[PDB]
């Protein structure tokens, strides 16, 4: 009986030697576990922003690229205006100058 | 029977402390797993935020870009309608001056 | 034999509580997980429907608008077309005007 | 073998107290079973609606973005079709303007 009361203290002393140690562990685990779960939460909130700023700036760079092809569409339009303009400018001076020499002829 | 008694209070207290064990080690290991996946998620943002703030500063960069397009093109389009405006003008008096001559002719 | 049994069954017995324990430590602390599960699922539920009620809503603006732009870009080229046929007018309107000009001064 | 009752009475007490022990810890292994299925449930349910929300509150971003630029656009085509209005306006009356002056040039050479 006296050699069981000692291997049974010897298993015991082991166990709770063993038990001590992962008590520690888990009281450890549960706080950096905590600290990650904020630092998602964290890291959520950011990610939320920064994705936001990213749909409005596809916006803008979307409505701007919109803009940028209908002013140079306009600017082509407009280019062609003024040639055809200046050149009915210069029949009218060539029409004139044709109408005063014909006038001339007397 | 005193020693008897001892035997069954350590079997009991041993009993005790093993399951005690075997609990903290499944404990451990479910901690430790929820763990890398929390540790898993974090490095997983952290990888999507930096590519979010790399996409900002580059359609930031782009969209200075298009406004400052924008404004060169709105410039040379006012410049254009002033140019469109006095010609059509100057056309408008060579057609009265030409009309004039027609008339002149006519008669 | 019958005092090996006797400390067989106390090391048993106190296995069997010291898992028990662990059994109620852990029923507390998914008594507590779940409440929080709920409590987050029952917020992104009333998220959603606000999120989705809003995604109706702009979709309702969004088309309205659209079609307001084209019916604008509509009336835009037909007053282009009106602007055009009226200083075609005026322009007409002015030879005339011109040539008789021309016609009373040689008369 | 009166120590024999005293010993069997143990035997049969620990028993017992052995069974029920076993017992409760079936009936608690279930709990943690019925709430871990639950947690698990819940824990899907979340990380779905998760998914659902980030995708609405995309769609509502993009929709509000568009419907400022288009505020934007319908804006800037009203006060060109303003400017138009006047010009037409403006055009016309030229042109009643000059019909005048040449129904007037046309009497004055008439006499």
């Amino acid at each position: 009986l006296d050699t069981k009361v000692s291997e049974l203290s010897h298993k015991l002393g082991s166990s709770e030697g063993s038990n001590r140690s992962l008590e520690e562990e888990t009281a450890r685990l549960r706080s950096l576990n905590q600290q990650l779960s904020s630092s998602k939460h964290e890291l959520e909130i950011q990610l939320n922003e920064a994705k936001a700023k990213v749909l409005a700036l596809d916006e803008k760079a979307q409505s701007q690229g919109d803009v940028i092809e209908q002013q140079r569409g306009r600017l082509r339009d407009m280019e062609a205006a003024l040639r055809q303009t200046e050149q009915r400018c210069a029949d009218l001076r060539d029409t004139l100058a044709s109408a005063e020499g014909r006038a001339k002829e007397a």
